[PDB]
């Protein structure tokens, strides 16, 4: 019944909102819509994988949030078996290679990938992090689809093709149905290319020991009976004394303050009074999130390292089910097992077959590109389909079509009276993470002790210090990488 | 509690639907969450203006569901004002003209103004109403907006920027927002470019005399009590044998079919049990509705008859608040009044503003565009910004974006167990209008109706005779507006002969 905040989904957003508001003091009630907690995260556990993250799952360095919250709650990392080479399968074969980037051998397409990378970090050092609109060429770039940008960077068909799935991979939408400006905007704030596409040194570095879903899970554990499974928000009232929030399952919830820490789109599942001021009814429709299936595939044995392959692969073109793996195995070599993505476009025509059927074409797939049988004996297999998830909308995070960013970007963490907006996407570093959801939710969670007169203006936005455990090397460049020509600027001199 | 079919929705759709429902023998309940039916038609009366539409309002030729309906109703229609020359404001200057296109002298500029048109209608015969995603080229289409397009076709900045405002208009959204392949859908289905931007002959051709509400109204007068006001749904289960259908005041209906008669993104403010399939799902959370700000000016007399002007505008310009604007005066030659909309990210924009503010600047431009001193003097304002409201979400109607039609585009309307899809973007003919809420709301009763054995699968579309009280004047074109070249295609001539 009555409480001082009421917090409004219980991922890791709302569920670190939560934490924060309750350590410092006040009478928190988080309320979520499904049996569980953990939103785009879920480890699932059972014998035969032991558990298995198929939700939000990898972290590495720069996510200096995430990874203090896990190691209070007890947590530890791995790193991603990235020991032996990677794979690009490019038209029917597989080049082996070492490093974050795919190797290219003639000229032309060297400069023209070379500067398809360089591009994108340089147009992003004119986008500010917690302010994309305010880019010189906001209205610009955010006006143009990605489709558009590449048609005009990218002088050969590989680099088109590698930065087509570099795009579906990172926000899991096809280049057409995204703003440029929103999409640089995006890699710039997880740090930059490199920086989001390596496992090594990247995003892609770590994974939780026993799942990600243990966050949620263990803060849920320090809240005990102040998160409520099974409550969908319907109706926030702000008319009178106290907010009032209520559940489908009829409940009556009170409090001073409210964090909503659920995806942008998923407040159109709430009935507010006084109606929502005009930017945001609009934005709130506005704002979709991606489509995608994640998949495992158990193996008895890692059998790929034997090969002198780490179980990374890219892979190119329309026919492939999938265009990104990385090794799933367990630290202790056990459990071996290959995770892939499918992607946009291919969730939504794939997820027709049936489970069994996108086991084939995957097992199929890696035999090609490992180039072993042992691919064709899977001993287990799991999959999600996030697109089917009334309570998150898609995966891995919101997306923003073009001209969005610039008409209501700015609403996205602007108050609603006595209304906090967490969730992700509300991020500045790592939006779209778990390292972003933490970011928001002790952000909007210090705005409302802001607002109460608890701390100064200036301890809204807090620093985080670099983790011990895993420190960030820099990112570095070569010479030739920063000076040698575009396509166009070969032609130029010629 | 108990009926056969509980329609969600009070708009012109949900209204037509439950009404066909009924006078077939059926047990309806009408659904609506606002304290008034209509939806997006809304037509205000005080002593000031006596009636008017701030919402949907014109009607025309080849509409004839919406006539038929009102015309049962008991409604009459007038003739929007076009005796007098209609204005095309371009680069700070009015050029007078006649005749539903704007004309164009520079004879380059000419081929790139025909070419566009044609070409807009053009691509629109490859696409099928029922399916626009079976186009030939629907990806390749899907995949760009309008602005690519334009940028394309368009080899004059003239024919570009009166393309960009024709788009704005349309669909109340930026060039940059919208798909090329929905757009060009959207004009095909509203039978095409001319029939879509004509007052006479096309879609501005009339209004109904007291306004578009009565449509509506009279609905729910021949319903009695069967239309629940200030019944948002919030939560449709469908586990159990009857469907059940709970509002957010607590009530709970049960009924053996649902028809869903909103706007397809407002299905995201019901919780659904089972959870809808995957489509439908994420569909629901990419299909947008535009941005317009209504504005009405009244004045003492219609003072720009007076200087042979119908007080039609096609204003081009950054810093027009209005980009296009009709005569509002009433049937009778009172209440004068000029129409005006705020499209896109000027409302947006401009809703920063008072009322007052908004007036001042409405006033200022249609004074410099008329030459007229007297639009400094109104006497009355009215307006409604569409944005605000959370049980519409825009107007005038969804846009898909980019590469959004291809991919869902073929579950807008297909049923979910037991619930069926109405609303005027379900429509395969003026989808977007109050035409095709009533071709919807009908069919999807008709598709009940059918699921229930009362009628053969063949009689579940219906096609409707025509008005003989508006009836249509088929679209023309000249041998020279078929066949003369492109910009590019005289570039091509030229090359060939100099060989
Ligand atoms: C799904 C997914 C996948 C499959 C994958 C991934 C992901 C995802 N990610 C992402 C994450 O997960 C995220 O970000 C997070 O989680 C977020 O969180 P937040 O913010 O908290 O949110 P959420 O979770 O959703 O929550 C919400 C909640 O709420 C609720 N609700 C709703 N509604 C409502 C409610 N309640 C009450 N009422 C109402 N109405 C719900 O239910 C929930 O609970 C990720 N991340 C990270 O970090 N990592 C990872 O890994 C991930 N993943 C992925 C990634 C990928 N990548 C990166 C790609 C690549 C590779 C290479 C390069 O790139
Ligand atoms: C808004 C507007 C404006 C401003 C203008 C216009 C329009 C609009 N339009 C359109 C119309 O209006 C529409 O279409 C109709 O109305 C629709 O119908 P429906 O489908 O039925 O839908 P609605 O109305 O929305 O209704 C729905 C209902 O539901 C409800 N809900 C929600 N949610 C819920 C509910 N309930 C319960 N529960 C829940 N949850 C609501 O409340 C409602 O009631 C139009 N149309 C026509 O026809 N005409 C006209 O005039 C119009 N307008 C416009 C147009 C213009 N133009 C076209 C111009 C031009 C020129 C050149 C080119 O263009």
């Amino acid at each position: 019944n009555k409480c001082d905040v009421v917090v409004v989904g219980g991922g890791i957003s709302g569920m670190a909102a939560a934490k924060l508001l309750h350590d410092s003091g006040l009478n928190v009630v988080v309320l979520e819509a499904r049996d569980r907690v953990g939103g785009r995260t879920y480890t699932l556990r059972n014998q035969k994988v032991k558990y298995v993250d198929l939700g939000g799952s990898y972290v590495g360095p720069t996510q200096n949030r995430i990874l203090r919250l896990a190691k209070e709650l007890g947590l530890e990392t791995y790193k991603v078996n990235e020991v032996e080479r990677l794979i690009h399968h490019v038209k029917g074969k597989s080049y082996p290679f070492r490093g974050p980037f795919p190797p290219v051998w003639n000229p032309i397409t060297y400069l023209d990938h070379n500067n398809f990378w360089r591009t994108m970090d340089d147009m992003g050092r004119e986008i500010p992090s917690d302010a994309p609109w305010k880019a010189p060429l906001a209205e610009e770039w955010d006006n143009m689809t990605m489709k558009e940008l590449l048609d005009k960077l990218c002088w050969t068909e590989s680099a088109k093709q590698l930065a087509t799935l570099f795009v579906n991979l990172c926000v899991t939408a096809e280049t057409h149905e995204v703003s440029a400006l929103w999409f640089l905007w995006y890699v710039k704030q997880c740090g930059g290319t490199t920086r989001i596409i390596s496992t090594t040194n990247g995003g892609q570095e770590r994974k939780f020991v026993g799942g990600s879903g243990q966050v949620s899970e263990r803060i849920m554990d320090l809240l005990g009976d102040r998160v409520k499974l099974e409550r969908p928000v319907i109706y926030i009232d702000q008319t009178r004394e106290n907010v009032l929030v209520e559940t489908l399952n009829h409940e009556m919830y009170e409090a001073k303050y409210v964090i909503s820490a659920i995806p942008p789109t998923l407040g159109m599942k709430i009935h507010f009074n006084p109606p929502l001021p005009m930017m945001r009814n609009q934005m709130i429709t506005r704002v979709p999130l991606g489509s995608v299936i994640k998949c495992i595939v158990y193996y008895k044995e890692p059998f790929w390292r034997k090969k002198d392959y780490c179980g990374t692969m890219i892979i190119d073109g329309e026919e492939a089910p999938v265009a990104y793996t990385l090794d799933d195995t367990k630290p202790e070599g056990n459990y071996a097992a290959i995770m892939g993505f499918i992607l946009a476009h291919k969730a939504r025509k794939l997820a027709r077959l049936t489970k069994e059927e996108r086991l084939k074409k995957l097992c199929e797939l890696y035999a090609k590109v490992l180039g072993s049988l042992e691919a064709l004996e899977p001993v287990h297999y799991e999959e999600k389909n996030w697109c089917e998830e009334q309570y998150s909308g898609g995966c891995y995070t919101t997306y923003f079509p073009p001209g969005i960013l610039t008409q209501y970007g700015r609403v996205l963490r602007q108050p609603v009276d006595r209304i906090y907006f967490a969730g992700t996407e509300t991020a500045t570093h790592w939006s779209g993470y778990m390292e972003g959801a933490v970011e928001a939710g002790e952000r909007a969670a210090r705005e409302i002790l802001h607002a109460m007169g608890k701390i100064p203006e200036d301890e809204i936005w807090q620093s985080e210090p670099e983790s011990v455990d895993v420190p960030a090397q820099p990112i570095t460049t070569t010479f030739l990488e920063r000076h040698l020509p575009s396509v166009p600027g070969l032609l130029r001199l010629i």
